[PDB]
């Protein structure tokens, strides 16, 4: 919801990063503005073709060569504005995970308590993508569409005074005619919402049931449900497609219709001789290229919104002050500390529970060498001490000094190293045995991690190591026992030579050897260490000079060994699915075969609509190319009249479409369900023995994959027809007049798309290596945030920073080549339109000034092949999902 500024997304902008995006900028309105005069070039070219349809070398050559020149500039334009964009998103990432790492790190214990550590996971993962994505491959093409429509704009302007007005009419009519669309659509998809309710609910209690009624009686009855209730639904169910169906039958109309108008009203102007054919055919052409343009953008608009939201998000969390400095040199740095602490009127409320006034009025004094153990009841708030001298939480009052020395008057850092704190499980980070136990300090010799090994015992299970210390832990820290680990974490603590020492519930959820070793290390330790401990070991009380009273988060009383005793102490589906094709979808509809024939029928009707559209629109661009004009005229008002019945056709086979194939597919829907009932309830008392049938299973099951089948069956018979009969009406108009260029572009265009569209996003197949190395680039990350708890305990944060700028160094390397690649694929897809129409172009030059073709001819099976390309544009996947599912849960038995 929350939402920041367009610059606030760019404030970790460099000098460089500036420039990067100023070029990628200029770049930008570059391609936005060489559109638009794709766009004249080929009205000009149009108007030569006319011209000459009554001379063409010198112009031939000039058109081609301006093509040339702009299919070279929409390459290098379209290369660098993708490539510094991504350049300048990589790098804004980079600092930005830096960034929001090292300020992370510097928020307290109790702000990472505020935010759990899966929001922050999925913010440190999901939320920087989105960042990434939204900036580099976004803004880019935001700004280039916005500069193709400014552009189409004053194109429009300078060329037509009115030419534009008519378009800006039509924009109501598909106003309006969004609202004869919403009017109809959105009552009656109410209505059907509402209907298959009544199979939805019936399906629903009867197969929550499931024979617990003696449901085996009610056999019959919800066959009559499905005699009924099913009968009803699917009533609705065609209604909805009928209804669907005329909106975008309308829709068509309008759009025809207004192609219709605007075409009559530009020859009103040719023979009124204030315009020139091309001249309506370009202007025509831009505003309809820059109207398409802002559909285009929809989706980057919305990219661009989600983005900037995850950014209000973590700049938010950049910006956020700790209420500790951890890394300046604010404090004393006394260099010599006598190691007494004490804590006098101490109070404290956590940041998200202010309720919680758990730590009220320390009053423990510890001297030097004064070894004092704490008890107290479970969850008594004990560990709030250990929290406080760890500086993760700032008394708001109380004096807690260490020597005579404010804690909060000294250096976190400078702290933080002279005491130490095992982990409540101390989490062996991912790395080998060997810098588990050199993290206790940046550089020591090994002798102190054989004098640690020695004094925790370490040695009892050191000798099956692979490489002793060298030897890595294991997958994910799962490989070793509880024992094991605590006991080298505490030797860890111990190569830190830390003078004061802590530690939280460290002696518990072992086994009695384990325990026993683990204890004896404790007290080996214990010599030379002031040892304020937090645990429920009877010993550790017991052994103890000195020992206090920690309940109900307060001191209630400190002394001797007996004393305390006194003090009421505690005792006191390819694989998976057989072999199976459509051909069983169709012939389990053999009673609807005249249906599914009728539906065949209406849709090769529209197959071969389409490319009529190709063939009346050469006829109208080539036909002012005659003498005279009364006939230019007629025969204007002529296609005029084509056009609005191409559109009443286009209504009426979208309806007849509409009614058979709601038939069909919703008859299936009903067979299927019956079918399927019918098999699971027919079906002995055994079938449960699978879990995954569960009521809430079967009920997503019978209610999404009926729909899903009901528009497999027909869809995908629907648009393979329309994709065979766009294909063949082109190839078969290719060839009633050219022998060649038909192969031409039949080469050209595929040759295309392989190097087009298709590898924009799978081509190289380290696209894929490398979005898998971002999906685990977080493994470092999540580890972190879970361990910031010991991480701060031993001051590691530059260590992980250090780590984890390690495990990016390569993830950058892969980010950039993937961006050049993909920058470079996007630009050659891009450029190959441009480089096809001019090798087309000048072929059909070439094969009329031979005297072949004719310029009819050349325009006709241009626009035609160029459209029925475009024209050909996921649920074969579910489709096939759901046939499967079905097929196994009803033949069976």
């Amino acid at each position: 919801l929350p939402m920041v500024g367009p610059l606030a997304l760019f404030r970790f902008a460099d000098g460089k990063d500036i420039v990067l995006i100023f070029m990628g900028t200029v770049m930008s309105v570059a391609h936005g503005a060489v559109l638009p005069l794709m766009c004249i070039v080929f009205g000009d070219m149009t108007d030569s073709f006319i011209k000459d349809s009554m001379t063409l070398q010198e112009d031939m050559q000039s058109f081609a060569i301006y093509y040339s020149i702009m299919g070279f500039v929409v390459l290098v334009a379209a290369y660098m504005q993708v490539s510094f964009w991504a350049l300048a998103a990589g790098r804004q990432v980079r600092r930005i995970r830096k960034l929001f790492f090292h300020r992370i790190m510097q928020q307290d214990i109790g702000w990472f308590d505020v935010n759990e550590t899966g929001e922050l996971n999925t913010r440190l993962t999901d939320d920087v993508y989105k960042i990434q994505e939204g900036i580099g491959d976004k803004v880019g093409m935001l700004i280039q569409a916005f500069s193709t429509f400014i552009t189409s704009f004053i194109i429009g302007f300078v060329k037509g005074w009115k030419l534009t007005l008519v378009i800006l009419a039509v924009s109501p009519a598909l106003g309006i005619s969004a609202a004869i669309f919403g009017k109809v659509l959105t009552n009656f998809t109410a209505k059907e919402q509402t209907a298959y309710a009544k199979a939805g609910a019936v399906a629903e209690e009867v197969l929550s049931a499931i024979r617990t009624v003696f449901a085996f009686s009610g056999q019959d009855r919800e066959i009559k449900r499905y005699h009924k209730n099913l009968e009803d639904a699917k009533n609705m169910g065609i209604k909805k497609a009928i209804s669907a169906n005329i909106a975008m039958g309308f829709t068509f109309l309008m759009i025809y219709l207004s192609y219709a108008l605007a075409f009559w009203y530009g020859s009103i102007l040719i023979m009124s001789k204030e315009y020139t054919i091309g001249t309506v055919l370009t202007v025509f052409f831009v505003v309809l290229i820059g109207a398409f343009t802002m559909g285009q953008t929809s989706p980057n608009i919305q990219s661009f919104a989600s983005a900037r939201g995850a950014a209000h998000k973590v700049y938010s969390i950049i910006d956020n002050q700790p209420c500790i400095d951890s890394y300046s040199d604010a404090g004393f740095k006394p260099d010599s500390i006598k190691g007494n602490i004490e804590f006098r009127n101490i109070h404290f409320n956590y940041p998200s529970r202010p309720d919680v006034k758990i730590l009220n009025n320390m009053s423990l004094s510890v001297k030097s060498g004064q070894t004092i153990a704490l008890v107290g009841s479970s969850g008594c708030g004990k560990s709030t001490t250990i929290q406080l001298l760890q500086r993760f939480y700032d008394p708001q009052e109380g004096s807690v000094s260490i020597d005579t020395h404010d804690i909060r008057s000294l250096n976190v850092r400078y702290l933080r190293e002279m005491i130490g704190v095992v982990s409540q499980e101390p989490i062996l980070f991912a790395t080998t045995i060997a810098e588990n136990i050199k993290y206790g300090r940046p550089d020591v010799t090994q002798q102190e991690i054989e004098q640690a090994a020695k004094e925790a015992n370490a040695y009892d299970f050191i000798m099956n190591l692979p490489d002793k210390f060298e030897t890595l832990v294991g997958d994910r820290g799962t490989q070793m026992s509880g024992g094991q680990k605590q006991r080298i974490a505490i030797a860890r603590a111990l190569v830190r030579n830390p003078k004061i020492l802590l530690l939280d519930e460290a002696t518990s959820a072992l086994d009695a050897e384990s325990e026993t070793i683990v204890q004896a290390a404790l007290d080996k330790v214990r010599l030379g260490r002031t040892t304020i401990v937090v645990a429920h070991r009877l010993s550790t009380i017991r052994n103890a000079d000195v020992i206090a009273g920690f309940h109900k988060g307060d001191v209630i009383e400190l002394g001797t060994h007996s004393q305390l005793m006194e003090k009421q102490g505690v005792y006191y589906e390819d694989e998976n699915v057989p072999p199976v094709s459509f051909l069983k979808v169709m012939r389990l509809n053999l009673s609807e075969w005249p249906y599914m024939a009728l539906g065949t029928f209406c849709a090769i009707i529209n197959g071969m609509m389409q490319p009529l559209f190709a063939v009346i629109f050469s006829k109208i661009i080539a036909v002012f190319a005659e003498p005279n004009q009364e006939i230019v005229r007629q025969k204007s008002e002529f296609f005029s009249l084509m056009f609005a019945a191409i559109g009443g056709v286009t209504f009426v086979t979208m309806f007849l479409q509409g009614f058979c194939f709601g038939k069909s597919g919703e008859l299936l829907t009903l067979k299927l369900r019956l079918g399927a009932f019918k098999s699971m309830m027919r079906q002995d008392l055994g079938w449960f023995d699978n879990p995954k049938n569960s009521v809430g299973a079967l009920t997503t099951r019978l209610a999404t994959d009926a729909a899903q089948v009901q528009g497999a069956t027909g869809v995908r018979m629907a648009t393979l027809a329309q994709n065979i009969a766009n294909l063949g009406t082109s190839i078969i108009i290719s060839f009633v007049y050219g022998w060649e260029l038909t192969l031409l572009i039949l080469s050209v265009v595929p040759i295309m798309a392989v190097a087009g569209s298709v590898q924009m996003q799978l081509l190289a197949g380290h696209a894929a290596e490398d979005k898998k190395e971002l999906e685990k680039a977080g493994k470092i990350a999540t580890e972190a945030i879970e361990n910031i708890r010991t991480v701060a305990s031993l001051t590691r944060e530059p260590k992980f920073e250090s780590l984890y700028q390690e495990n990016l160094h390569v993830p950058y390397k892969n980010s950039q080549k993937k961006a050049h690649v993909y920058g470079f694929t996007f630009s050659f897809s891009q450029a190959m339109i441009y480089f096809a129409y001019a090798g087309c172009f000048r072929f059909g030059a070439w094969l009329i000034k031979e005297g072949r073709m004719d310029a009819e001819g050349v325009y006709l099976v241009i626009s035609a092949v160029l459209f029925g390309a475009m024209a050909v544009g996921p649920n074969y996947a579910k489709a096939k999902m759901s046939a499967s599912h079905l097929m196994m849960l009803m033949n069976r038995e």
